[PDB]
DNA sequence: CCGACGTCGCATTAGC
DNA sequence: GCTGATGCGA
DNA sequence: GTCGG
């Protein structure tokens, strides 16, 4: 639907669930407020009354009340309070930070560091991550363009399989959904010698490579199972230098990982409607297995899975393409 | 009325 | 020194 | 904040 259509109570909601995160320190109304802003910006009418939108699952009285509100005055008065406040408003943006959270942006902001030029000026104060979440804030915050992603995949798969050429590697996300951006980039690993009855560098063997060639410029976080950084495309002769982007790399063992492609492949959406289905036919999938329920309830050892397609086949499903996995 | 609301790897840190 | 809790991000 | 046991 047009954003026009209930834009104004959408960006409201988004905003309000911000605060709630990031100031409040409620994440759980933070995700009320998204879950409603998300309703409602897939409602294919204009909201004429708070009553209305009440009948959308998500959205309450209290929703309702700000709705009429917006409706009869175009504001909501807390919103344009809480926007006004130097200190609420200066929390809410310090955490876009990368790596400083709401905990990490109160105490700044009690110790009067309250923007970019503060946090640049004492860096001594800052861990690891927020040094490099400062340091590229703006590119952070850009999208990637799908031709982007696709020779970042290039990069990835090739260096990958340079290593050694059993790796397995799937870039998930809305990328393999065929989004036309991204906002960043989720890479899945896995290689035969690794399973769940069973080297701990063969994720480290794979960063040093992506390291080498000089793609990966950044580490935020790394473990012997999860990996998180920031990488570069090469530039392109005299042409301007790419972004830095955030890439995520986690090793999986083999027998986890297509439940884990599944999983980080998405969308959301379509993952608890998966998840639904389901329980339905006796089974429970999370992000690493399928399990068989069980007379009572008890779960029995997780089903063998050697791709996707046999996840989709325990419950009866026809297999479908990411492509059309928006729900 | 009142609890659930996703879960967990890694980095940092609090307490012993 | 170690172990557990918390913050953070996805 | 919303839902539902
Ligand atoms: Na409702
Ligand atoms: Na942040």
């Amino acid at each position: 639907p047009q954003e026009t259509l209930n834009g104004g109570i959408t960006d409201m909601l988004t905003e309000l669930a911000n605060f709630e995160k990031n100031v409040s320190q409620a994440i759980h109304k933070y995700n009320a407020y998204r879950k409603a802003a998300s309703v409602i910006a897939k409602y294919p009418h204009k909201i004429k009354s708070g009553a209305e939108a009440k009948k959308l699952p998500g959205v309450g009285t209290k929703i309702a009340e700000k709705i009429d509100e917006f409706l009869a005055t175009g504001k909501l008065r807390k919103l344009e309070k809480i926007r006004q406040d130097d200190t609420s408003s200066s929390i809410n943006f310090l955490t876009r930070v990368s790596g400083i959270g709401p905990s990490a942006a109160r105490k700044f902001v009690d110790e009067g560091i309250k923007t970019l030029e503060d946090l640049r000026k004492n860096e001594d104060k800052l861990n690891h991550h927020q040094r490099i979440g400062l340091k590229y804030f703006g590119d952070f915050e850009k999208r990637i363009p799908r031709e982007e992603m696709l020779q970042m995949q290039d990069i990835v798969l090739n260096e990958v399989k340079k290593v050694d050429s059993e790796y397995i590697a799937t870039v998930c996300g809305s990328f393999r959904r065929g989004a036309e951006s991204s906002g960043d980039m989720d890479v899945l690993l896995t290689h035969p010698s690794f399973t769940s009855e069973s080297q701990p560098k063969l994720l480290h063997q794979v960063v040093e490579q992506l390291q080498k060639v000089h793609f990966i410029t950044d580490t935020l976080s790394k473990g012997e199972t999860k990996f998180m950084g920031v990488c570069q495309l090469p530039s392109k002769n005299d042409e301007k230098e790419y972004p830095h982007r955030r890439i995520d790399i986690r090793l999986i063992p083999k027998d986890q990982y297509y439940c884990g492609v599944l999983y980080f492949t998405g969308s959301d959406i379509f993952n608890k409607n998966m998840r639904a289905h389901a329980l339905e036919k006796g089974f429970t999938i999370n992000e690493y297995t399928i399990r068989p329920l069980g007379v009572t309830g008890v779960a029995g050892e997780p089903l063998p899975v050697d791709s996707e397609k046999d996840i989709f086949d325990y419950i009866q499903w026809k297999y479908r393409e990411p492509k059309d996995r928006s729900e």
